[PDB]
């Protein structure tokens, strides 16, 4: 599946994942994001795939957590990551993304996070943003895709550069760099070898095997 469902669940102390459903290419798909406790506030990673879903997520957070989202980071320019930024900004959330994400979202006519995150322009770059580490592994699902690690919980949020284990063929590669994607995954594996919980952009989370599985699928496409 049903469209417009929004919910969340706890992965660890102060770490949640939010799950929303929306339509892509005329079929209903799930989509994941992250919520991380940031003192008496919350950091949001990615929208819930649209204004309506994202407003519903803000209310779901009050039902289940009860702390204010004060900042949000979008991990690439696609509408399942930035659609809802306008709702967030009007609610008083400060929205962030890399300059590449902001530029590519503008070209697409998508909603545009307000603030630019410098320090993520070269593959392997990392910065801390409140309670998470932001990492640019290089081009993969998109040229701008970021991954997010929670150092205090060993949670790795792969975003849409990482596939769930049930997927056996590549999905949307319109914006991808298939030649670089395996190298970019290799950087993630090398940088976050202690990750205990790995979240794809779409579908079921798992362990570190989601990384090698994604490489397998991408190479088998090529
Ligand atoms: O990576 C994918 O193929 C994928 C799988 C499930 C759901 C989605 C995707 C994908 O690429 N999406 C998307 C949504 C809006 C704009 C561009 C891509 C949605
Ligand atoms: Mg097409
Ligand atoms: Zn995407
Ligand atoms: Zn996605």
């Amino acid at each position: 599946i049903p469209v417009g469902e929004v919910r969340l669940y706890q992965i660890a102390d102060g770490v949640w994942s939010h799950i929303a459903t929306q339509s892509f290419d005329g079929a209903v798909y799930p989509s994941n994001g992250l919520i991380v406790r940031d003192g008496d506030e919350l950091l949001l990673i990615d929208t819930a795939w649209g204004a309506k879903n994202t407003a519903a997520l803000l209310a779901e957070i009050e039902k289940q957590i009860g702390l204010p989202v004060t900042r949000a980071v979008s991990t690439h320019f696609h509408d399942d990551r930035v659609g809802g930024v306008d709702v967030l900004r009007a609610a008083g959330v400060a929205t962030y993304a890399s300059p590449s994400t902001r530029r590519l979202a503008e070209v697409e006519g998508n909603e545009i996070p307000t603030h630019s995150l410098e320090g993520l322009s070269s593959s392997g770059d990392a910065v801390r943003f409140g309670p998470v580490e932001l990492f640019y592994p290089g081009a993969a699902h998109s040229t701008d895709n970021l991954v997010v690690y929670v150092p205090s919980a060993s949670v790795l949020y792969g975003g849409c550069a990482i596939y769930e284990l049930s997927r056996t063929s590549a999905g949307n590669v319109a914006d991808a760099d298939l030649a670089e994607w395996p190298t970019s995954i290799e950087r993630i594996q090398q940088h976050y070898p202690e990750a205990q919980f790995v979240i794809p952009g779409h579908g079921l989370p798992g362990g570190l095997d989601l990384l090698k599985h994604t490489t397998n699928v991408v190479k088998a496409h090529t």
